[PDB]
Formats: structure tokens, C-alpha cells, sequence
């Protein structure tokens, strides 16, 4: 897979993106990796921010499918055309698949000025996919139409780079060996977390708490998202080992910026084994991000625990699809120094894992 590495570019708090081809003749496009989401979506038409689009007009492979597509989020929203088309992934494996294609004819709040990207690659299941479940996601056509393997992986280095490793894993991106937790249900990726520590003190509080309404592994989401009930206990157990500096409030809730003290967070994962764990640690320079100007890149969340790039930029996450699982390894790129690592720490005994998830 030496061809895939390093396929990923960006800019940072502006996504990680893929090259991609759509059409016949192709059509290069930038396009962001979203685990996030369901819906294979490109800029198609001139949008001042946009450095190219895609012309269904070039293409003699594009088929119409007469359906409109309105999705709204909570920060902006794009409106659609609905086809299918020849798409590949120049870095990627050397096959063609026909996808669907929602061709963007409207947006607000969708595409970043001075980003190099015009599209979104979800890589999450049909059952968020929109308009509805009938419109079969990108990775699910392309495993049906070819003999790529049921698996992606995705190495997220913190002007920012990466690898996508499709149908397969890269195994000189990681050290040490691969811990998986089983994918709750096939939507978003879920998972359960059965256990928060910060520097090795447990937050003491009902697990599932930690996942409620849910929890998710979102690369097209920049902070690591906690629910608020969660959030406050855990700021306030970093507030208390950050002790020696004091900072304002608006710092702690991401409404200002400041210019070996931070402590680690740990997230328990529920295991492949009745009540066997594994710990993933993230370091300060993950949650506290550049923008020197940091920010505070742990925030509160209304629809549940999201292990956003906070979270990817620390580790090699293989998204095992195949197998119902993600799979987290020390990251080979990750940000560290020299008295801290990323860490990535197993079997531990946690008993009652079922309960942590909401229902
Ligand atoms: C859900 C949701 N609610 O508010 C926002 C913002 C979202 C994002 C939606 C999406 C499609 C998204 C990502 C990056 C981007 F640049 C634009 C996007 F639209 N993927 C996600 N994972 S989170």
C-alpha cells in the first residue's frame, strides 16, 4: 500500500483531504475524508471559494437520477442534485467504481474560504446516508463492485498531512500492536466508552454518561466533543492539575484564545472480550491546538461523545468493517516530547461495559 501513503493534505482546523477523479474524461477533484457522515457530495457549481467543480456536462458516463437533495446541519447546509458517475482514487487502488454523487448547486456555511477542497467523502453506513438508506454510500459501492477488501484506515499527522489506507492497513504507520472495539451499530461508527481518566484519576461518573445519546469516530470533526454533564467534570479535573497557571473562563469554553503542566486523557474502549478493556492516552499537544495562539479543542456536545482529530491525531485508527470493529495503534507520526507518548495500553477488567451504552 506504499502507493497510498501520504495521500492526505489539508491545512489546519481545515479537514484532511483526498485526490480524487470523477468522470469520463476524469475530473480531478480535492475531496474531504469525513467518518462522520454518508454522503459522497462535490462542489458543482461556481462557488467563489471554490478552486474547481464538477462539470457533469464534460462527462459522458454520468447518469441522472431526477431526485433533489436538501441537508441541512447544525452549522450550514448544502442542497444537491442527485447522479451517479465513474469515480477513482488516483492514490489509491488502481479500480474505477460507479458511485452516487449528490452535485452541490447550493450551500451556506459548507465550504471553508482558503481551503483546497470542493467535496466530502462520507465513509460512514447508509443508515445516515440522506435522503435515506436506498442511496448506497461510496466505500459500500466500491467493496460490491470490486475486490477491495471491506476496510480503510487512516493515519491523521498534525501545513498537515496524512494517509488513507484503503482496503487494507500499513503496518510501518503504527507502533506496537492494534487494539479493536467493537462498532456498537452500523450508522455512524459507533463505539462505548466504559472509562475517562485525567493523568490516571477517574472521573467517577456513570459510563454511560461517557456515550450519551452516543459516541462516535468523526475525522471530518476537528475537537475531541464530550457530553456537557461530562465535559464540565472533565475540565474541572484538568483545571486542577493545570493548577500552577491560572487561565479565564472563556478559555475552558472555547471563547478565547491563550497565549508538562496539562494533564493526559485517557478513554477506556469496550473491548472484543466480555469484560476486557483497552486505554487510548492523548497528549496536550493534541487537545490544545495552534492557532503562539492555542485553543482549547475540548468542547461540550448535545449529540454525544465525538473522537474528532483530537482524537485520530494521536493514533492509526483501521476502520474494520468487515469485522464490526475499529482497531487503535500509537500513531508512528503523532506529536509528542520527551517525557510523554501517545499510548494505546491493554487487556484491562471492566465489568458492566453492556450498561455504558444508551439506549
Ligand atoms: C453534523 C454537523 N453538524 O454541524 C456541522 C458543522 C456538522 C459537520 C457535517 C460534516 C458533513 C462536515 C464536515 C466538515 C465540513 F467542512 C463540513 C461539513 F458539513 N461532517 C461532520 N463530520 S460534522
Amino acid at each position: 500500500f506504499v502507493e497510498m501513503v501520504d495521500n492526505l493534505r489539508g491545512k489546519s482546523g481545515q479537514g484532511y483531504y483526498v485526490e480524487m477523479t470523477v468522470g469520463s474524461p476524469p475530473q480531478t477533484l480535492n475531496i474531504l475524508v469525513d467518518t462522520g457522515s454518508s454522503n459522497f457530495a462535490v462542489g458543482a457549481a461556481p462557488h467563489p471559494f471554490l478552486h474547481r467543480y464538477y462539470q457533469r456536462q464534460l462527462s459522458s458516463t454520468y447518469r441522472d437520477l431526477r431526485k433533489g437533495v436538501y441537508v441541512p446541519y447544525t452549522q450550514g447546509k448544502w442542497e444537491g442534485e442527485l447522479g451517479t458517475d465513474l469515480v477513482s482514487i488516483p492514490h489509491g487502488p488502481n479500480v474505477t467504481v460507479r458511485a452516487n454523487i449528490a452535485a452541490i448547486t447550493e450551500s451556506d456555511k459548507f465550504f471553508i474560504n482558503g481551503s483546497n477542497w470542493e467535496g466530502i467523502l462520507g465513509l460512514a453506513y447508509a443508515e445516515i446516508a440522506r435522503p435515506d438508506d436506498s442511496l448506497e454510500p461510496f466505500f459500500d459501492s466500491l467493496v460490491k463492485q470490486t475486490h477491495v477488501p471491506n476496510l480503510f484506515s487512516l493515519q491523521l499527522c498534525g501545513s498537515v498531512g496524512g494517509s488513507m489506507i484503503i482496503g487494507g492497513i500499513d503496518h510501518s504507520l503504527y507502533t506496537g500492536s492494534l487494539w479493536y472495539t467493537p462498532i456498537r451499530r452500523e450508522w455512524y461508527y459507533e463505539v462505548i466508552i466504559v472509562r475517562v481518566e485525567i493523568n490516571g484519576q477517574d472521573l467517577k461518573m456513570d459510563c454511560k454518561e461517557y456515550n450519551y445519546d452516543k459516541s462516535i469516530v468523526d475525522s471530518g470533526t476537528t475537537n475531541l466533543r464530550l457530553p456537557k454533564k461530562v465535559f464540565e467534570a472533565a475540565v474541572k479535573s484538568i483545571k486542577a492539575a493545570s493548577s500552577t497557571e491560572k487561565f479565564p473562563d472563556g478559555f475552558w469554553l472555547g471563547e478565547q484564545l491563550v497565549c508538562n503542566i496539562f494533564p493526559v486523557i485517557s478513554l477506556y474502549l469496550m473491548g472484543e472480550v466480555t469484560n476486557q478493556s483497552f486505554r487510548i492516552t492523548i497528549l496536550p499537544q493534541q487537545y490544545l491546538r495552534p492557532v503562539d495562539c492555542y485553543k482549547f479543542a475540548i468542547s461540550q456536545s448535545s449529540t454525544g461523545t465525538v473522537m474528532g482529530a483530537v482524537i485520530m491525531e494521536g493514533f492509526y485508527v483501521v476502520f474494520d468493517r468487515a469485522r464490526k470493529r475499529i482497531g487503535f495503534a500509537v500513531s508512528a507520526c503523532h506529536v509528542h516530547d520527551e517525557f510523554r507518548t501517545a499510548a494505546v495500553e491493554g487487556p484491562f477488567v471492566t465489568l458492566d461495559m453492556e450498561d455504558c451504552g444508551y439506549n
